[PDB]
C-alpha cells in the first residue's frame, strides 16, 4: 500500500541521450537507430531568436556545423533535415542501445515521465501531466532543451514530449517527437503565455479511488448525484465536464472499491463545496489531478 | 524554473535487479559483482514467519535451494551466507553491469530514490525521505521485497535501503545493505508499529527557500526571530529542533535569496501559527518536509 507520484524506470531512455552543439549553443538530443532528434532552435543565435526563419538558417548550415557527443564519443553527422520544430541529424552509427520505441502524441489529462538532462547527461526523473491548456508543470533549467517525456509499456518506449521553452508563469512548453507543438506556442520569442487552465476531473476521481483503496475514507457519504447535477458543480469550480466515457473508464476502480462512480461524484461535490475542514487525503490538503485511472490501477493493489 | 519531487535516473540500478526464489517465495535481489543481496526472509515459510530462527532455517538450506534469474538467464548459486537481515548469494558470474557503488547508511531527514521492483523487473521510481521515526512513506505491494533505495553522486551509486515490510499504518520498514534495520523493527510478525513522528524543520525551511527561488514570496515578512524563540514554536507544533548546524547548512540558500535564515524562521513561525489562509506554496497547501537543502540546491537555478 502507499501512493506516490511514480515515474517509469529511466534506463532505456538514458541510453539514448546525447549532447548536440551548433556554434555556441549546446542542448540535448535523442539518439535512436542512426538519427539524433533535437529542437531546431539549436541553430539559432541570440541575434535572430526573435523572429527566425528556420528554413533560411538551416540552409546556411552543413553537416560539419553539428557536433554530437554520446558519452565521450563523437558521432559523425552525415545528414541533416528539419521536421516541423525538430531537427533530424543522421549519424554514421546506429545506437546499439536503441529500445523498442514509438512516437505517440498524448492528450491533455494524460501523464508521462520526464528525464531531465543537461549536456546529454541525465540528472533526474519525474512524473508530469499534460495540462488542459497544453502546458506542463515541469522542472527545467537552462540547458534542459531536448529532454524528453515518455511512457513505457512492456518493452516499448512511447516518446511523447521534447522540451523547448519556459513561459512567463513558470510552466513549460514543447513538442511531440514529430516536432509539432503541444498548444498554441511557437519557437520564437514573443509575449506568448499559457491560456486559462482547468482541473482534470476524471483524474481527481481516480485519485479519490486510490485514497479509498489505501484506507482514506473520511470524505465518503451515503449520497449520490446525477451526471448533469455533478457537471453543474464542476463548471462552477473550473473542473472539466465529466463524460459517460470517463465514468466507464472509472469502472474497474468503482468495482474494486464497491463505490459507484456517481457516489464518488457526490463526494467530490461535497469536497468542492466545503473544502477539507483541516483533513488530508493521501497526504495532500488539495485535490490532486495528475494521476490517471491507469496510473492508479497500475500502482494500487488488485 | 519549476520544482518537482525528482528521483535519480534509475538505469544503473535497473542493471542490477534480479529475481530470487526459495521454495514458493519469490522476491527481488541486487546483483553486484558476483554476489546477490536479498532479504533473508526469502527462506521462510508461512509456517514459521511468526518467530523464525534464521540460523536454523539457513543451516537446512543448500546452494541449490536458491534460484536466481537475471532477465532470462539462470545464475548458478555457488555460496550462501547471512549478514544480519540480508542474505548474500555468491553466484558464478560477475554482473557486467555493476556500477561504481558504495553501501551507506542514511540519517533520518535524508532523501533517496526507490526503484520499485516485482519479480526482478523494475516498475517505477520515486523519491522518499527517511522519517525521524525510521520509517518511509513508500509505495510497495506484495512482491516488492528486495527493492532498493539509493542516491547517485557522479558515477557512484550509494545504496542505502532494502525493502522488507509494511507496518499497520501503511508506512514501510527495511534495512541498510548490511542488513541492519532502520528503526526498532524486526523481520518477524509482531504487533510492531511506527513510533511517533515529527516534521523535518530544516527541510521545510529548504523548501521555503525553493519557493522563493521560484517566485512564491507571499509568506515572507519583515520580521525576525532568535533560534530559541523559534524552537519554542517548533516544539509546540511537533517540529524537530533547529540547530546552528542546520542554519549553517542553509547558508547557500540564504545567500542566493538574500533572506537570512532566522528571517525565514520568522516566516515559518507565522505559517505554523496562522496556516496558509487559502494560499499555496509550490503547489502545496501543506508545508513540505521531504526536500533536503541539497535537493533544493541541486534542482534550483544558481
Ligand atoms: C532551451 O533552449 C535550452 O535549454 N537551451 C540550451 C542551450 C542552453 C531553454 C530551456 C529554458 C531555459 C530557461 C529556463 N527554463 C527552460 O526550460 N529554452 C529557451 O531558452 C527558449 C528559447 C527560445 C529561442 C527560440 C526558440 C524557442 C524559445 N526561451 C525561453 O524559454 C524563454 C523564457 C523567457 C522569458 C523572458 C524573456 C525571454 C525568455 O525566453
Ligand atoms: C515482502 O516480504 C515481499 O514482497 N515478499 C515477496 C514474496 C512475496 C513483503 C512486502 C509487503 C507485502 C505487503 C504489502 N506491502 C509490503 O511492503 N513483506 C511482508 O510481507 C512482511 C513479511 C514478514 C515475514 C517475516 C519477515 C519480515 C516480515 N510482512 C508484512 O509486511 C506484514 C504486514 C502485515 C499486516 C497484518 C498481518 C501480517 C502482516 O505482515
Amino acid at each position: 500500500s502507499g501512493f506516490r507520484k511514480m515515474a517509469f524506470p529511466s534506463g532505456k531512455v538514458e541510453g539514448c541521450m546525447v549532447q548536440v552543439t551548433c556554434g555556441t549553443t549546446t542542448l540535448n538530443g535523442l539518439w535512436l537507430d542512426d538519427v539524433v532528434y533535437c529542437p531546431r532552435h539549436v541553430i539559432c543565435t541570440s541575434e535572430d531568436m526573435l523572429n527566425p526563419n528556420y528554413e533560411d538558417l538551416l540552409i546556411r548550415k552543413s553537416n560539419h556545423n553539428f557536433l554530437v557527443q554520446a558519452g565521450n564519443v563523437q558521432l559523425r553527422v552525415i545528414g541533416h533535415s528539419m521536421q516541423n520544430c525538430v531537427l533530424k541529424l543522421k549519424v554514421d552509427t546506429a545506437n546499439p542501445k536503441t529500445p523498442k520505441y514509438k512516437f505517440v502524441r498524448i492528450q491533455p489529462g494524460q501523464t508521462f515521465s520526464v528525464l531531465a538532462c543537461y549536456n546529454g547527461s541525465p540528472s533526474g526523473v519525474y512524473q508530469c501531466a499534460m495540462r488542459p491548456n497544453f502546458t506542463i508543470k515541469g522542472s527545467f533549467l537552462n540547458g534542459s532543451c531536448g529532454s524528453v517525456g515518455f511512457n513505457i509499456d512492456y518493452d516499448c518506449v512511447s516518446f511523447c514530449y521534447m522540451h523547448h521553452m519556459e513561459l512567463p508563469t513558470g510552466v513549460h512548453a514543447g513538442t511531440d517527437l514529430e516536432g509539432n507543438f503541444y498548444g498554441p506556442f511557437v519557437d520564437r520569442q514573443t509575449a506568448q503565455a499559457a491560456g486559462t487552465d482547468t482541473t482534470i476531473t476524471v483524474n481527481v476521481l481516480a485519485w479519490l479511488y486510490a485514497a479509498v483503496i489505501n484506507g482514506d475514507r473520511w470524505f465518503l457519504n451515503r449520497f449520490t448525484t446525477t451526471l448533469n447535477d455533478f457537471n453543474l458543480v464542476a463548471m462552477k469550480y473550473n473542473y472539466e465536464p465529466l463524460t459517460q466515457d470517463h465514468v466507464d473508464i472509472l469502472g474497474p476502480l468503482s468495482a474494486q472499491t464497491g463505490i459507484a462512480v456517481l457516489d464518488m461524484c457526490a463526494s467530490l461535490k461535497e469536497l468542492l463545496q466545503n473544502g477539507m475542514n483541516g483533513r488530508t487525503i493521501l497526504g495532500s490538503a488539495l485535490l490532486e489531478d495528475e494521476f490517471t485511472p491507469f496510473d492508479v490501477v497500475r500502482q494500487c493493489s488488485g
